[PDB]
């Protein structure tokens, strides 16, 4: 309650001032109140809270409750890793121009799923998970005081619902790794298309996980940081890393951030900073 009150207090800046625009954002520098206020700007200036009538303090709790139910213990799946795939979902939709290929509906669930997609992570050594994921994202949505979708109309509402649960499964790695064939697939033989539903829906599965990978797209000072939060969780369960690096950067993340610059070419700099991290490591792993 006394951080709410300061929170809600808050003046909000702008988009610019906080920087959430850019894909090499970072956090390091933000206490746990500035991610917040972020958190409000990204809302704000994606216009969800006009749109769907967002009442201050209930955005500010919903914020709060998200936050909260991250667990501060584990070393790279927490509020922060969250926080950081709802800014990229941001960036990727103002500067990488999603925004105008979504709808109304399908950017209030991305961003909701974002932020909630990982909560009550307990660490790796601790598609089960992402159901567990999206049951914590409902309960708090449903909390009286955090109610964030209130003000839309019960067919909205089952929509946006439907839209977040499958964005936080999509998270998944496996389920990743299943559907992206299809997805490479129609953009090498430039057949993709939004307006099939079918298309829609697998887009949206794989921007949820390109948001959530791309700390492997920042800065290499930055990178190199939430690498070691990511050994730190995997190894201490709180000479070898830059081949798994590469090994992970060649496995999981080129081909995605690749075949999301085809469907716009705003988010190279994923790809462009995803292949500089890639040559950094690879220098490195031959000693
Ligand atoms: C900047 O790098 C990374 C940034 C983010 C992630 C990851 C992963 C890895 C692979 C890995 C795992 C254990 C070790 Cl010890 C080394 C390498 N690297 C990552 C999987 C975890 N999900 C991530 O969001
Ligand atoms: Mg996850
Ligand atoms: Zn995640």
């Amino acid at each position: 309650t006394r951080e709410l009150q300061s929170l809600a207090a808050a003046v909000v800046p702008s988009a610019q001032t906080l920087k959430i625009t850019d894909f090499s954002f970072s956090d390091f520098e933000l206490s746990d109140l500035e991610t917040a206020l972020c958190t409000i700007r990204m809302f704000t200036d994606l216009n969800l809270v006009q749109n769907f009538q967002m009442k201050h303090e209930v955005l500010c709790r919903w914020i709060l409750s998200v936050k909260k139910n991250y667990r501060k213990n584990v070393a790279y799946h927490n509020w922060r890793h969250a926080f950081n795939t709802a800014q990229c979902m941001f960036a990727a939709l103002k500067a990488g121009k999603i925004q105008n290929k979504l709808t109304d509906l399908e950017i209030l669930a991305l961003l909701i799923a974002a932020l909630s997609h990982d909560l009550d992570h307990r660490g790796v050594n601790n598609s089960i998970m992402e159901h567990h994921h999206f049951d914590q994202c409902l309960m708090i949505l449903n909390s009286p005081g955090n109610q964030i979708l209130s003000g839309l109309s019960i067919e909205e509402y089952k929509t946006t619902l439907k839209i977040i649960k499958q964005a936080i499964l999509a998270t998944d790695l496996a389920l990743y790794i299943k559907r992206r064939g299809e997805f490479f697939e129609l953009i090498r033989k430039n057949q993709f298309n939004l307006e099939d539903p079918h298309q829609k829906e697998l887009f949206l599965a794989m921007l949820m996980t390109a948001c959530d990978l791309s700390a492997i797209t920042k800065p290499w000072p930055i990178q190199q940081r939430i690498a070691e939060l990511v050994a730190t969780e995997f190894f201490d369960q709180g000479n070898k890393i830059p081949s798994m690096q590469v090994g992970f950067i060649d496995a999981i993340c080129l081909q995605l951030y690749e075949a999301l610059t085809h469907v716009s070419e705003d988010c190279f700099p994923l790809l462009d900073g995803c292949r500089k991290n890639r040559q950094k490591w690879q220098a490195l792993a031959e000693q």
